[PDB]
């Protein structure tokens, strides 16, 4: 990995904030912006192992839609992890922050983004176990790349993740992975399912306000989330076939990236759109 000196590093602004360290703004020696994050002194092995194993397992990845590791300050203290800044921060916040603002165009070419940088890591062996648009970040050209690495370190720090009668983020977790600890890329596959309605809808948050055990029971007795308001109904057709029980008969993502892209290139096909089931009844003679 790439060893920068901490005096090419300026840390201008925490942008986020932890027990063991924070991240930041800053700029890298003309210097570029970046990303900073840090590890306090006084951190047990097991911490320098998990934080440094994000690095290196960044540092194995070359794409468009994973988040670029410029380098470490491990030689140094505090250490610290050097990535490429995104401009939007974490994409649940801002599709929230942004409600309405965009085509439905745009919402899918993010999706397809996410798709490609999934594949990538998926075919390199890598399961993410955490897909969500919370571990997703949005740059200034509205590219979205897959962040959040690691072995224990991803679910442990997750606050979404929680204990279960394993630690996992329920509503984004497909049966298997809950039910006998079994996370591959087709458990991955079910998230980016939860993650397309989550960018369909602006940032709603999943099954609203059912509890986790009252997730798990809707799913097991067969219940979906319901259609987005101004869904196409390929995109529903696409999020449905992810959340099948069988994890055999979910689409691999390649199937999902060709098929975005397919629309994308087609944009007529995203006009057609899902019937949307309305909970509110207005009437006017
Ligand atoms: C530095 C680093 C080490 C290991 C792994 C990674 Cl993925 C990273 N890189 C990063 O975490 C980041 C790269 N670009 C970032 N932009 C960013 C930018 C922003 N902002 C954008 C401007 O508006 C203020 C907030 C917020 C965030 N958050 C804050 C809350 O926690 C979720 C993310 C993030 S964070």
């Amino acid at each position: 990995t790439t060893e920068i000196h901490p005096s090419c590093v300026t840390r201008q602004k925490v942008i986020g904030a932890g027990e063991f360290g924070e991240v930041y703004k800053g700029m890298l020696k003309k210097e570029v912006p970046v990303a900073i994050k840090t590890l306090k002194a006084g951190y047990t092995e097991k911490q320098r192992v998990d934080f440094l194993g994000e690095a290196g397992i960044m540092g194995q990845f070359s794409h468009h839609n994973i988040i670029r590791l410029e380098g470490v300050i491990s030689k140094y203290k505090p250490m610290m992890i050097i990535t490429e800044y995104m401009e939007n921060g974490a994409l649940d916040k801002f599709l929230r922050e942004k409600d309405g603002e965009f085509s439905v165009l745009q919402l899918v070419g993010m999706l397809r983004g996410i798709a490609a940088g999934m594949k990538y890591l998926a075919n390199m062996n890598y399961v993410h176990r955490d897909l969500a648009a919370r571990n997703i970040l949005v740059n200034s050209n509205l590219v979205c790349k897959v962040s959040d690495f690691g072995l224990s370190r991803v679910l442990e720090d997750d606050p979404e993740a929680t204990y279960t009668t394993g630690k996992i983020p329920i509503r984004w977790t497909a049966p298997e992975a809950i039910s006998y600890r079994k996370f591959t890329s087709a458990s991955d596959v079910w998230s980016f399912g939860i993650v397309m309605w989550e960018v369909m809808t602006y940032g709603e948050r999943p099954y609203w306000e059912l509890s986790n055990h009252e997730v798990m029971k809707a799913i097991n007795d067969g219940f979906r989330l319901p259609t987005p308001m101004d869904c196409p109904s390929a995109i529903y057709q696409l999020m449905m076939q992810c959340w099948q029980q069988e994890r055999a008969r979910r689409p691999k993502f390649a199937d999902i990236v060709s098929i975005l892209d397919k629309l994308i290139r087609a944009p007529d096909s995203l006009k057609t759109l899902a019937d949307f089931d309305p909970r509110v009844s207005i009437r006017l003679p």
